């Protein structure tokens, strides 16, 4: 957990995040060309960052956002496929792991159901070791089929990695779920458009803190014909403190070293802000002093999670009373999204 | 949701938070004296803040932290009791609601089990309308009996209020639970000691954003013989933007107006960052476009919450593998907290 | 007055500001081409921002700065004209209002007097509803004919709008004049070049506060052969707090919702910082308590404004004693600007 | 215009501002005692700040705020009087000029009309050289009789000084009026209570910039039984950049050197942001190039100032349409302030 | 190198810094009383910070600044002496190391030469393991005899510690000298008075970075009759990033864990910003590629250091040409300091 | 020392720094083309900045970084040469001085030894008045032959200028060496790649403060195939306060006026933070009061500098014990850099 050098050591994973300029693309040929630009970029970056072990690209960095439905379907990728092979070769050549974005990935029922929005983790031998499908697509504007699972994978030097996408990160639950599965680094890849710049910068830091996890964020930049993306790719410590952070600049890069031994030492020996431990051992001191055992309390005391787990339809109904009953709102209509 | 005036209108609740200097007290008489100081403060503040509808004091503002066990037991309060009556009279006189701290509140089995750490919400008629017992005590150093429930109460002008305490706020789950019950304001009362100053400032803002809720934070200041408390009491909008924030100064005050109609308009008509709505309607656009209904997906896709709810002992075991198996650590021992 | 969503409601106006990359243009054909780029941008942005009601472009976004006098004269626009029609069509297609820049607009005595520097407000039916000519051109370098009037126009959802340009905003008087005419939003369009970046960011916020008005700022970006423009387009609340702010990035966008009912509620019920009210009712409490009526004092107590209004030549003379007597300075000469 | 040393030179005025802890006083004897505390403070400070030429204390630093009317009347000062003599002796002993606050100063019709809220500038020989009565009292809560005039006085080393008070500074007009009279330093003395902390920090800087003037701000700190005062006393350059700024700490001090020759060189040779010059020579380049003389335009183009000057009752009526017609509001009533 | 917990592990040293309120004292008895207050504070702090291994107090925290010469001489301490014994007992009781300030420490020729300004490092057995005498007293106002040596001592858990005082830290040379002797933590104890607040906050961070060293800063707070001290005690990583930082509050505390293994891993394996290594191996890549050996260049290429080392009188003369020839300046005279 | 205008006066030097987009070049023809782009830029900038006296470009702005050895050798420049003539003509035409970068400059033994990394200062008559060869190349990645000397040259209006390059600035020694030679402005030209953005922003400010010198920094921007450069070109006062600072934007510009008389007045009359004076007159007050002369102490009390000067091999050995013995590290190998 240290910032400012280009090296890495046996204890540190060298992580690079990229403020990748958002592509504005329309065909499969243009996607492949851009995929090769990304590959070239990986290779060049390793020349300057000899400590690089992990390189992270934004959601949508490969295809851009395919606003047109037909083009979306025409350019949806197979995993493994040609794009991923192009990425894998860069990872082998530069001897790094990498996180790349396929937007879309063909649905099992392609072309009759919406593509997933997917991330892969590729190791330094070119192997896909994690494929993550976004669980919370950025509705209403974006139309991806939602995925249903998080994953933890052993990464460079044994660092445990989970991947999440853009909108996912607004939801504390996903960051929790990954850390509780053992994630030591949560990588948030995004094409996070203005407006919500300061809110997203803060969310990543707060989530690093709340889940005692390293966080790496690669966000897109530039204007793509619809959205302007605000950059601020960052790597953040498990103590909530930013390691390094980009600005809004096109193809900015940040690079930081995250210590394996430091996070494991913290998760073992931290007390007051060992949040993962403490959530499941509530009031341990109190119970000890009251003659009630030395484990604290594990039971979930939050009715919302309990209802959600046992009766999601009831939890949905409850939330519709507080918000609205239809996915759309007549005060700000959107074609294809129903309201009233 | 507006900052800088001393007024309030029929649409706004005037909220004041206090950077109350932490008391260093030892007897029941000294607690009562301090309670009367708080009452005097409420009355005086209303003279300057004619728009005040809600006044918020820090956790421990009444008793200080009773580090000595015997003194803890001797000064633990009854609710309703003498302290709360002293507070109620100030609320009636100044025609405001208030949030006060009783640390401890006598356990049902007093003096044979540890006191709770409690907050009350008192209305402008002197009535206790919410009593909240802290669910996540600040273990290891602090020895309160944990509570088990959140509450939502109709507050000034109909504003829905939930109370939480200090350490509670590090845990996104509680902020979620309150908002999902309908809370429009979550009041976090704390005696949050250094070191974790920047992390706590950020957490409150991130939680306001993530749960589309007003947040008010009253934190203690000063040095009490053990801890130095970092202030930065604040009121924060439901869009994640700070309204006003104190520094570390003793008996600082902040004051902001939070609009009833604005939060209800937002929760109704917000789309991209309607996080409460969106969590329980995932991928609605995608499902619509894939011919699968217009509600998105409600089902909880996070194995951690599911395991926690169905088998808390398993979730505890899982977390002990990632952290440690005993509440204490031999590398940083604490008397009465077991380790190895 | 809320930030982070892409929606808008019946109570909120959805405002988008653009960090438009400064053009480097030379002919009428190139201006028309760029005008069409702006139009395309409006249409695309509305696809991503369904709540957009008002889109704002920088001063000079259409023509760039025509440094060459001949090119300036050759490209000066008629209002209404071809450029404005191109903008109007985008406003109708995207169903938004827009603020566009014509630099120059032909003088009544074109080509024998310098063009104005002009802004139009175009409604969602394509109609020009306000034409503002800059009152304080950025002398010495820029040679526009000064305009002489501010305007207030009923905008989207009834929101009262005044337009001002760049250098204008350094002068508190203009922001006052607009608010005193009833403006609820002052839109400051600029091609504000480095150096004065932090000063201009602050001025906008201070003016929002001092005049209890929403403020929207669209500033140019990039290097155009002469100047580098610093971006930091922003929307700011009537309480002085930034809603969202761009960085220095080319074609950044910010978007915020400004509440109609909130500003009207504030201007009605604010007391201590109701600056518009208080300026013309000075010392009301004091006069009441002194038995002198319940209106305070309205009379202007500032000799400078009085002299300026009654004898501008005297006020000019006075200022020349404090500064210098000629528009130019021999220590930093500029061709065509006299000194000594 | 330079920060960080304790010295001063023949070109620089050494200015010290004090975050003076707000007194809570009730009698004339207690005022006199506190006045002597201030005197002792001046003398001690000069021991540490050998470059000190000007020392600035907060509004209300002498009396506190006399909330009780009877006590207000009983403690209202004569100028010159006993308090001012106590201050004068400190100024002679420490060989500095000073700015002190008398709240109240007896009205000509004392005790039958409300006291003024007054500031004096005392030179290093003990002489009162400026007496300023606040033009815009902080209504509604504060009940001072409004003054009607600004002043410019030759200060230490010839530096031209104007004094203003607290609420005054929210109004750009007063800062303008002083600078237009020749002020090179505007001293803003305040007991500026929370809430409006960030807004006031920004206002001072913006006013320094807009009026090409040094600004010094001394603000009170602490809690006085009613209000908490936020400190952030500061000295600011004529270019809008802070020299030094206090935090919220009780009896903080800041100290900066402001160059005489630098402001005079700037006001003479600045061009693009010579705001005082440019306001009264609008569009000079344009008029030159259009064959219309080389002075630009002086005429006031802002209808609000013109109406205010010629018909203040009309300007008042106009503003009541935009805000409200009575000084009070039934939604937030205050005893003695009428509404409906 | 991690922030926010109260624990420490076998790899981390738990460092606490104190924003100790500056005493205003006059006699030996009052010094002893205050020394006991400090001791009580250490003991209490350890109760809250079970990970504390090192506690740091400000320069002057024991005596205050003895402005009066006679009182200075009367209260100058012996080391070891009564004060240090009082500190040692607290260190043994709380099982921590500590850094305390003796101002003055008796000169070998006491009372005929000025006292030193001294710091001790006391281990957890009560033993004085380092005594540092300030090399660069804060002339002109402060009159301590200058010391002549830095020291490195093995501290808690083997962490190498050097101590420096206040004004010392403005001079990059001292931070270099300590790190080059092997210091892994440089502790800067100060009573750093306003004005130079932001400059000192930055200096510490820059020095941490430039010398790849942990830095801990304990600075005094409050007003002592002469100076106001600005706090902002901090612990900073060897990568230049702040761990935690106090504000200006009286008796604030910060606490951070600094990893032994992380700094040693960095100093071993860092490349691009291994500043200690690189200073003495300049241009290694270039020399390798030019066929000139694989060590780079060690020779000091800076004529100033060379002249300083070989002929300090010449280096002094040189600097007097650039600044002034006498220690005093007639433009800002100080009694006892000669000028002209 | 003032920010925000485009003018300059007889007392001020108008300095412009450029966030020049890093070139990606391969041949001598492409270098010459880019050199002409820089020239065109200088000329255009002067049109907008009539006060410009000094224009500063980033290290590598002319050639980019020639990563390929053969291309490095093929494009290495002669000084004076064709590139410098192209720059000189721009300086004469725009009547400014300029700082340009030749990377490489041919070694005396070209092409058999690595090129230098060089900066020139060109006066407004086209004359090269300073040629600086980088003393601390950015090893390991960059392979320039190290230079061995700093220089001070009389610049525009007599302002004394020293030039330094990129990595140089991490080392306080060089900034000292220049100031001690009389430098009043140190110009740091850089192509400072991410990661170390915040550290470099801070270093420049800290060095301005520590050496009582103006500092100007021109840093490259953009991505060049290997590195992303973080901009934040800046001009900084001799008091450590930023005048103006760019962001990360391509071809940003900043411009500030630095006063000749202000720095000379400060270096003459500053006392407490006259760091250049004080370093060589330590403890002057103390020695005076102890009867030991009125000059303080000049002798260098830092063993590291003494050893470095007398025995650089010993100082190298010492540092290798603290860091590592070989220029390379087996944990992060780099081809051509030896380790183990
Ligand atoms: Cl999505
Ligand atoms: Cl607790
Ligand atoms: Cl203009
Ligand atoms: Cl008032
Ligand atoms: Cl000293
Ligand atoms: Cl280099």
């Amino acid at each position: 957990m240290r910032h400012g050098d280009i090296s890495s050591s046996h204890d540190t994973v060298g992580i690079a995040v990229v403020n990748y300029k958002m592509p504005r693309l329309h065909t499969k040929a243009e996607v492949i060309e851009n995929a090769k630009k990304i590959a070239d970029m990986v290779v060049g970056m390793k020349q300057g960052l000899p400590g690089m072990d992990l390189v992270v690209f934004p959601e949508y960095s490969t295809m851009g956002i395919m606003y047109d439905q037909d083009e979306m379907f025409a350019t949806a990728a197979s995993i493994p496929g040609e794009e991923t092979a192009i990425f894998a070769e860069a990872c082998k050549k530069a001897d790094t792991w990498g996180v790349f974005s396929l937007t879309g990935e063909k649905h099992e029922d392609h072309p009759n159901k919406a593509p997933y929005n997917t991330l892969v983790l590729i190791n330094n031998k070119g192997e896909i070791v994690q494929k993550y499908r976004k669980i919370i697509p950025w509705c209403p504007i974006l139309g991806w089929y939602p995925g249903d699972t998080t994953y933890v994978t052993e990464g460079p030097k044994g660092l445990k990695i989970s991947l999440i996408v853009c909108d996912d990160g607004n939801y504390p639950e996903i960051w929790r779920d990954c850390a509780m599965k053992g994630a030591e680094l949560i990588v948030r890849c995004q094409g996070y458009m203005y407006p919500a710049k300061e809110q997203q910068i803060m969310m990543a830091k707060a989530m690093a803190w709340a889940n005692n996890t390293y966080v790496a964020v690669a966000n897109a930049t530039g204007f793509d014909g619809v959205y302007s993306y605000f950059g601020h790719s960052a790597i953040i410590g498990f103590d909530g403190r930013t390691l390094g952070e980009c600005g809004t600049e096109e193809n900015g890069i940040q690079y930081a070293e995250v210590s394996i031994s430091q996070i494991r030492d913290f998760r073992k020996n931290a007390q007051s802000q060992n949040h993962l431990f403490k959530l499941l051992h509530r009031g341990y001191t109190g119970l000890i002093n009251s003659g009630e055992g030395d484990r604290g309390v594990a039971e979930c005391p939050f009715d919302f999670y309990r209802t959600w787990v046992l009766d999601a339809e009831k939890a949905r109904e409850n939330v519709e009373k507080i918000t609205r009953s239809t996915v759309g709102t007549a005060e700000c209509p959107i074609q294809g999204i129903p309201n009233e």
